[PDB]
Parts: structure tokens; C-alpha cells; sequence
């Protein structure tokens, strides 16, 4: 009886992708911090299990996962007591694909990153308007996803929206979310909101904002 | 047939059109020319709102993102699953690869330099953008360990990913073979595959873009 370890820390955004995804699945697994700031992801001991120095990592038995998108989808297909998180049919799971692949790079690496590793870790006081763009062009993308349905991949909750959530949730800090602008974005997070486990998000989201709060900037 | 929408130039085109000369599977295949604002057209918008390429329609089914596009592909048309196994844990690597390709070289190493040069008019880069794709060069070699793919033992859908995007880098930062060397001989494999001008063709498009506009680079 496998329960699997959980490498990360509750600021981290895809750590809370899969955090969601654990509770989601209420399967039972061992969490492990690995503390950024005391950069401890790169100890000699957990290079070893990860070369790429990044958290959430998985380990599952014998096996090694690291991406928090391949970590999700690895959780949902061996432990998902349904697929509806992340369905079987290709068509359908082609979507919830396409929308963590763009979390993992419109959003993630080219929105929040970026921004990130600038204010908490080079100590900049200065960004460029680009910077905030890549912000508001992320929002405007996700804010077309929905359509005429209920969350980004379709009209049930998948792990696409434990991911975007995740980063989206993380923006905030820097950017609000106009409600007016953003309705159906601003509905969707509300609607996550309201499950029974979202301050698996919401205590690092607030962490992650707090954190970007204390480090000003101007632009 | 399946139609795809796309550019030769584009890398994550080009991934695609490998999985699709790989897979044996004919398709239609319709230009859309990026540098002429094709992708803005009320046309294309109407099909993907995000006016990105590739983009693949099947039947009445519309699959966008490159590596969406061929995950779905080999797993609905693979005779075998060898390019991306159903094997919950040699599934898991092949993902994590394509993640890392999306964000690390694509988003943060690829895109930025490229739309800053080629769409932009920008000529002055700043040194950070090339640490990027030394960076991402570093990620990748350290991948392959004792093995000769990125995602295993066998070519697989990341193989195509990668080498889409790292076969544009070089326009930028070539490859040394010296401090490289299994990203070299990693290259130097997929270069035989029978169908690899489907990248390498594309390839040098995108090469030849980024010599016609020079550019120098800004900071220590
Ligand atoms: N897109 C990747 C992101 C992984 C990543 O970059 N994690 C950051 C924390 S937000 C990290 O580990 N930074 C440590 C480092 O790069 O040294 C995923 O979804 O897991
Ligand atoms: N994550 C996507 C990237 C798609 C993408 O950014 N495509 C570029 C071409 S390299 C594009 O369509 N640019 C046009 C635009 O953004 O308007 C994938 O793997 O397919």
C-alpha cells in the first residue's frame, strides 16, 4: 500500500496544484518541506532525487516524478476513483492537456516566474511595463476559455484548474483581478472557492501574496 | 484526414509534423503565416481564440498546444504506444519532458528572444536571455545520464519537443559539442531518423530569420 511523499512548500504554485489534487483524490500521502529560502532545493540530497532542483516532486514507491502537470496526471490515472479530474477520452483529455500546457508556460514561466524570481529573489524595485503585460495577457487568454462552460476544460473540474488556479491565485498579488473586466475569470475563482479543500490553495496563496507584498516595486 | 494549421518555421509546428511523419498518418496541412497576422484573421480566431499554431482538427474534435496535439495523436493512432508509453511511470517522464520543453526552453529560453527579434524590432538582448538557453542546454544534458533519449531508452513525442525547440536555439547559442556532448550525439541521432527534414527544413527557416536580424547583447 503505496502512500506517496510530497516534496515543496505551500507558496510554491505548483505545489499547490498537486495539493488540491491529493485532497481532491483523498488519497493519503507524507509532505516534506523543502525550504527555497533556505536553498534547500539544492542539497546534495535532494539533487539527487530531482537534478532539476525543483519543487513539487513526487515520489510514488519506487518512482520519481517531477511537474507538478505530470505529477497531477500521474496521481489522477493511478489513484482516481473516476476520470472525471482528468478523463480517458482523447478529445477530452487533449483540453485539460492544452490548458496545463499553457499554465506551465503563458502563465507560469512567462507571467509569475519571471516576475517573481525579480522581486522575492534579485530584490528589484524596478520592473518593466512588459512585465505586468505578460500579467493582464494571461488573464485576457483564461477569461476566453470559458465560453459557454464552467471551468477552463470543459463544464466538470479537472486538474487544468487545480493548476490555474494555483498560478492564477499567485498573480493576485500583483495584479488584481478586475471583476469587471474578468467576470467569468472572477466567477471561476469564486466557484473554487467554495471547495471543501481550498485552503490547500488558499493558505499558500496567501503566503505567496504576502511575501510579494513585502517586496515593492514600482513599474 | 486531420488538417494542421501551422508554419514550418514555428518549432512547436514542427514537433508536430515529426509525430505526424512517425505515426505514417496523412494529413492536410494549411499555412498560416505568423508574420503577415494571419493567425488574427476572423477566420482563425474563430478556431482558437488564443491565435497560436500548431493547431489540429479532427473530424469535428480541435486539439491546440503541440504537446496536447501529440499526446492525442500517438494515442489515438499509434499502432504501439512506443512514442508516448501507457505505462503510468514511463507516461510520467515523457510528460514531465514536454512540461519542461513548454515553460523552461519554449516560454522562458525560445519565444522571448524570438518575438523580441522577429516580431519586435528589437536588436539589443539582454544577457539574461541568453543564460536562459545556456540553462536550458545544462537541463538537458544532464537528462540523459547513461541514456540515449531524453525520456527513456526509446525516441518518444518529448525527443520531437525538444529537439523542435533546441534546433532553434542554436540560431542563437549553438550547441558546443565539447561542453555538450551527449546533447550533441543526441542531435546527431534524430538528424537520421528517414522523415527528420520535417524539423530540419524549418529549422533553417528559422535560423535564416534570426541572421537577417542582427542583434547584440547588453549586460556582463
Ligand atoms: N512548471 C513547473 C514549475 C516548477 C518550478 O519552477 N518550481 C519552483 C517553485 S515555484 C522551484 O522549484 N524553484 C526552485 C529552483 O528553480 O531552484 C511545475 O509545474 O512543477
Ligand atoms: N505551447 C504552445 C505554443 C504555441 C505558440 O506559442 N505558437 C507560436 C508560434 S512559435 C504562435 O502561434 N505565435 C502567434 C501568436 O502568439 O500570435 C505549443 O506547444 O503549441
Amino acid at each position: 500500500m503505496v502512500k506517496p511523499i510530497l516534496y515543496g512548500i505551500d507558496a510554491s504554485p505548483p505545489v499547490r496544484a498537486v495539493k488540491l489534487t491529493l485532497a481532491a483524490l483523498q488519497l493519503p500521502y507524507d509532505y516534506k518541506i523543502v525550504n527555497l529560502m533556505n536553498k534547500e532545493q539544492h542539497s546534495e540530497e535532494y539533487l539527487k532525487k530531482n537534478p532539476q532542483h525543483t519543487v513539487p516532486l513526487l515520489e510514488d514507491g519506487d518512482a520519481n516524478i517531477a511537474d507538478s502537470h505530470a505529477i497531477m496526471a500521474y496521481l489522477v490515472s493511478k489513484y482516481g476513483k473516476d476520470d472525471s479530474l482528468y478523463p480517458k477520452d482523447l478529445v477530452k483529455r487533449a483540453l485539460v492537456d492544452n490548458r496545463m500546457y499553457f499554465e506551465s508556460g503563458v502563465v507560469f514561466a512567462n507571467a509569475l516566474r519571471s516576475l517573481a524570481k525579480m522581486i522575492l529573489f534579485l530584490g528589484k524595485t524596478e520592473v518593466p511595463q512588459e512585465r505586468i503585460d505578460a500579467i493582464t495577457e494571461a488573464y485576457d487568454f483564461v477569461e476566453a476559455f470559458f465560453k459557454d462552460q464552467t471551468y477552463v476544460a470543459g463544464n466538470q473540474l479537472t486538474i487544468a484548474d487545480f493548476s490555474l488556479i494555483s498560478s492564477i491565485s499567485s498573480l493576485v498579488a500583483f495584479v488584481p483581478v478586475d471583476a469587471a473586466k474578468y467576470p467569468k475569470l472572477s466567477a471561476w475563482i469564486k466557484r473554487l472557492e467554495q471547495l471543501p479543500y481550498y485552503a490547500e490553495n488558499s493558505t499558500g496563496a496567501q503566503q505567496f501574496v504576502a511575501a510579494v507584498k513585502s517586496k515593492p516595486f514600482t513599474v
